[PDB]
């Protein structure tokens, strides 16, 4: 539904904290390590990157929904603002988020870009 080409450019806003790197080490987008690798994130189980120290809130969503993977819809909501997304799922207004960056536009496009590299 989104446009991956605009998504790729907008992802510049994410790359301070996230890379897109394939399992063989191929860099699609070089980025930081503060947040998890986002290669393959679309259709991935929520908070499931081994070795990453996730916050308590996103782990609670995964524990409550053990089979739940990132849908495009959920990704669009989460990247808009992680906090209300966690609050809705956990029912805890104090739910912890390690990510507070907000993307108020072009969300579907960034998600389309990520989907192109979630083969
Ligand atoms: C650092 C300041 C960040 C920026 C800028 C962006 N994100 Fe992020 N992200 C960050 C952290 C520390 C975490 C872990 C969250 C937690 O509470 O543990 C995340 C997480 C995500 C996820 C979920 C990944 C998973 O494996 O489940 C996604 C899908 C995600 N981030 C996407 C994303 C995008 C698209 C960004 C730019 C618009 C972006 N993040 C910015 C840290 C940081």
């Amino acid at each position: 539904e989104g446009d991956a080409a605009k998504g790729e450019k907008e992802f510049n806003k994410c790359k301070a904290c996230h890379m897109v790197q394939a399992p063989d080490g191929t860099d699609i987008v070089k980025g930081g390590k503060t947040g998890p690798n986002l290669y393959g994130v679309v259709g991935r189980k929520i908070a499931s990157v081994e070795g990453f120290k996730y916050g308590d809130g996103i782990l609670e969503v995964a524990e409550k929904n053990p089979d739940m993977v990132w849908s495009e819809a959920d990704l669009i909501e989460y990247v808009t603002d992680p906090k209300p997304w966690l609050v809705e799922k956990t029912g805890d207004s104090a739910a912890k988020t390690k990510m507070t960056f907000k993307l108020g536009k072009n969300q579907a496009d960034v998600v389309a870009f990520l989907a192109q590299h979630s083969p």
